[PDB]
């Protein structure tokens, strides 16, 4: 064993035990409901931390750590975010979709567009040689900013609902949704191994607090709100 | 070409010739029909033995195996059945799920659910550290009780249909799941390499058994059953 | 940097600047619409070029080449267009599919139909040994047969709608499919590292304008077309 020696150990055994907690208490709240609009709903929230906590358990001890050397050195980056992350962000958008009641086509091009914006920032990852990493950072981002702009301008137009509560608990989901996210990317660039100027202990830090914050805080208000009635 | 030394050979070869004559046949069976509620069922089985032959073939050949060595040697594992199961098991329960009649939300845990239970065993093979493998392995198993229990407790509850035909397929089909699936785990850990005790000949050999049996059974089964009428 | 020598590189790079100012384009013929039905079809093919145009960027300069050796050399294939290619294709044939207006298990054979066809592909490529490749190659090649099928004898006998543009647009569709796609098999077997008679230059120079073509082309004529009115 060799749970240790990598100081960021204690931050990433943190996120676990919040992670795990969490998707148990989502877990209990859903049983036995004449919710299935709601049911729909929790089966989608429990999930996305169950994800996050296996995933974080790998990047924990063994799974989730490479060795990407580029700029003129051996990087250790946890790949294992990019995963989990991965299926966990368009089960999210489609829990935000649903709540607010979109359309197949709209909510089809956010996934595939949410797939994209990961997927390449990962590939950005391991690519090697920093120079180009930033390149693919460039694409990636930009594609969140396309997810965002539906988000607000496209679904709040819509987020119309006969129902007050409806359209403003959506409201509060999709702000705290454009900040955190935001948040991912500039850390990623300044931290982590590419511009190598945040140490990898703060960063595990930050991206930490986003991940529980952002999941189990987001699914909170979310299930507990009025909007999964039941 | 080395299809012989590996022992193992005659086993997998057989699992072979099984799976692909098995998909030629439901192949046919589907063939034009009024049949769309069926035929969609038809379609969902034929497409499982179809994955379970192609991959069967690579892992008999070339693709496959690897060498995860953990405890103080190197073993020799079939990953490649962690890609088959993978995607022919979300079907699978897909299958039973419609058969029965669920709702989205519902079929929609479950599918994460497996995704979550093979994936997570998967990263345990490869692993390395028995310990931590075993480890890794409590997690998966955990969760294919949870889909056990929705079947029986959740569908069976549900599995009220008007016709009683309907009703009866089902309870046969949950239940042959139930027995073979929870055989997998058991024997893989017992066998295979991580508590090194059942020889690899005849891991090879149970583990094929249940895959036949299981994918070309229960389609079996199930078509040939009414409840696909036409 | 060496974006260079391999003097493929001015293939990849221009289908790069078509893929990339492809998906602009349709980016904007989109825009607003109360065509949801159409914004349907839309969503899925700009989506389409996107994903080719991230994938194509990475196979030029860094990801997509590895080196596997068979026969008796060390070759050098791009897999990356392995993975572009296989996410591309279950959404066209999707957006056939829906154009004409089918069936979820009509569609979803298809769809796990390609899957398997790429998939398995890979496999080949990868493989080693390039008489096993060859053989992968065959059980591939087999699937594309029953897709296209499907295409013309059932879609076509389909195909039928109250309106002859969405009959007529959709024939074209199902023919420049057919065409197209028939090149890629062929071309790889005597092309690329198997056969090694063509030589890369010109392997990459044909792969190109089937991309190119297939996906922009294809997606144009449908969108331009009055079937995605509006
Ligand atoms: C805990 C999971 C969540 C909600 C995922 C957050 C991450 C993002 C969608 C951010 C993606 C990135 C970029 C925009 C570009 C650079 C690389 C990433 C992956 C940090
Ligand atoms: C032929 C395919 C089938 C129906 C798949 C069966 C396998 C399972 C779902 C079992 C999963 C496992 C565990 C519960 C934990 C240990 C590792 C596995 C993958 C054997
Ligand atoms: C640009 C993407 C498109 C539409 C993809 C085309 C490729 C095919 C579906 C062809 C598949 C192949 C075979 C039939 C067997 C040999 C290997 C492949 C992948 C070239």
């Amino acid at each position: 064993a060799q749970i240790t020696g990598r100081p960021e150990w204690i931050w990433l055994a943190l996120g676990t035990a919040l992670m795990g907690l969490g998707t148990l208490y989502f877990l209990v709240k859903g049983m036995g409901v004449s919710d299935p609009d709601a049911k729909k709903f929790y089966a989608i929230t429990t999930l996305v931390p169950a994800i996050a906590f296996t995933m974080y358990l790998s990047m924990l001890l063994g799974y989730g750590l490479t060795m990407v050397p580029f700029g003129g050195e051996q990087n250790p980056i946890y790949w294992a975010r990019y995963a989990d992350w991965l299926f966990t962000t368009p089960l999210l958008l489609l829990d935000l979709a649903l709540l607010v009641d979109a359309d197949q086509g709209t909510i089809l091009a956010l996934v595939g567009a949410d797939g994209i914006m990961i997927g390449t920032g990962l590939v950005g990852a391991l690519t090697k040689v920093y120079s180009y990493r930033f390149v693919w950072w460039a694409i990636s981002t930009a594609a969140m900013l396309y997810i965002l702009y539906v988000l607000f301008f496209g679904f709040t137009s819509k987020a119309e609902s006969m129902r007050p509560e409806v359209a403003s608990t959506f409201k509060v989901l999709r702000n705290v949704t454009v900040v955190l996210w935001s948040a991912y990317p500039v850390v990623w660039l300044i931290g982590s191994e590419g511009a190598g100027i945040v140490p990898l202990n703060i960063e595990t830090l930050l991206f930490m607090v986003l991940d529980v914050s952002a999941k189990v805080g987001f699914g909170l208000i979310l299930l507990r709100s009025r909007a999964i009635f039941g």
